[PDB]
């Protein structure tokens, strides 16, 4: 049998006519029933000696189009979920008895969609392998389901969740999830939702805090002896930025003629011999701590 | 719902009433209708403008029994095993719509029964633990298929088998099978079948053929010297009786003096006590040979 498919609110028209009408033949009634899968109920009557009949609930959502002898068609307005089911429409006729159809009755819900990120702080420390939620995406209540997906440079592994709500429609939930690192900070990640032909996407970046890459940059390799004024710079690429610089070399303390102050290692001069070595920056940000290092030869 | 049982032949009143007219509901046409199950029939249709309508096939074995605005009963003729099926009766009212109400009917059939013997002959030989079937129990063509047992004495095991005919009523068979034996001979095999609360019952009794059961009678444990005319006589029990007789001694031959004809030994004396000794007769019948004893002493 038909199938027919509408969206919440709207019209559908139901058909239902008689095919070879004959002289002998007499239509005596035309009879609209629902299905509600053991249930038959009444829903309109077109009696071509007593007029139309409407039944409640549906006085004022079903009307027949053109009621005739041979045309049974109503139209079913402003669907609501519920309208879902088999609708039985009948002939009865003398003296050759009863002529039914039947269709189903589907009806459609287009979903309310939304990403969502975590509330939560994202964190990348080295030892932390474990994958967190960073986004949630949602595709609610719609009929039948839509799909959901990502769109991403990111390398996660993402949930998938159906949720069968009472009244019939689907919830569709999606939890994107991935270990949190340096490279992820500030890169997108949409979610993507298609119902029917229909595209939906909404996107978002990430937040991930990191403790510090640190780089030491000013050694040109070229402090020849006696050369004045030249330091190290230590680079501390962090979220949040380091709050803490700390100095020191591969066999001990700084030598006499070499100054800290923050990330900065000054060599005021004159450069001599007894300042090659290996310069360590310990740098330090609210998610943990991590040393950079250079190894600085004189020349000249 | 209602679920109606006749037998083939017979006649049954498929009821169909309208329970509460109103002034307000008018009957536009009661429709009779058979699903055999999905498709559905018209079988009679009764309405009050236009009058009845019986349709084919059913002209001759339907009819309403007091067609009404609220009765719709009618009346199935001379039931047939096709008639199984789910009978729908169907109200339309004006303003209100339909009202329909179902049974079942189911058609039953009383079975021909009849017991049957082998056509085998029976036989009873020591080492033939053989199984064999020696009696055949029919109900054929029942519906509901009837219950089939076996009264007798004789220690056998029964097989049944179930037949599921084309028109759907069921045949049962149950066949007896036993190891032949001497006992068994002429002993009776009676078959029981049960349909509803009647009890059919007929009996047969088995003929068995066996080998000799051969005894010695003749000796009275008075042999005394000098006795004249005394003799020994081979009974053999066999089926059919032994064709042929043999009489030997455990020592070699017989006596001088000792003379057999046929089922005979006769000692026509006087006796002496060369005459004692252990006298056997071998019997033949077409199943067999066996051997009897006699332990004669000379007395006085």
């Amino acid at each position: 049998n038909d199938s027919m498919y509408g969206f919440i609110g709207t019209d559908v028209v139901l058909h239902c006519s008689f095919a070879n009408p004959l002289p002998s033949v007499k239509i005596t009634q035309v009879t609209w029933q629902k299905s509600t899968n053991g249930s038959k109920q009444n829903v309109a009557i077109y009696n071509p000696s007593m007029g139309v009949s409407v039944l409640a609930p549906y006085r004022e959502r079903v009307e027949f189009l053109r009621p005739s002898f041979t045309d049974g068609t109503i139209r079913l307005s402003r669907l609501e979920l519920e309208d879902e089911g088999v609708y039985i429409c009948e002939f009865a006729t003398f003296p050759t008895g009863n002529r039914e159809s039947q269709l189903n009755l589907t009806v459609m819900a287009k979903p309310t969609n939304w990403i969502e990120g975590t509330q939560a702080v994202l964190r990348a420390k080295k030892g932390q392998d474990d994958k967190v939620l960073v986004a949630t995406c949602t595709s609610a209540n719609g009929k039948p389901p839509s799909v959901v997906s990502w769109e991403t440079r990111l390398k996660g592994e993402a949930e998938y969740q159906e949720i069968r709500n009472p009244n019939g429609t689907v919830t569709v939930i999606s939890r994107y999830r991935l270990v949190p690192s340096r490279e992820a900070h500030q890169q997108s990640l949409a979610c993507i939702v298609n119902y029917h032909m229909d595209r939906f996407k909404e996107s978002l970046t990430l937040n991930v805090q990191y403790e510090p890459e640190v780089t030491i940059e000013g050694f040109d390799g070229n402090w020849y002896l006696q050369r004045m004024d030249v330091k190290l710079t230590c680079k501390a690429d962090a979220n949040p930025p380091a709050t803490e610089y700390h100095w020191t070399t591969l066999n001990g303390s700084l030598p006499k003629g070499v100054e800290a102050q923050n990330r900065t290692l000054f060599f005021k001069g004159p450069i001599n011999y007894s300042l090659a070595g290996t310069y360590i920056c310990e740098a330090t940000n609210p998610i943990g701590t991590r040393s950079g290092q250079v190894e600085v030869n004189i020349t000249e």
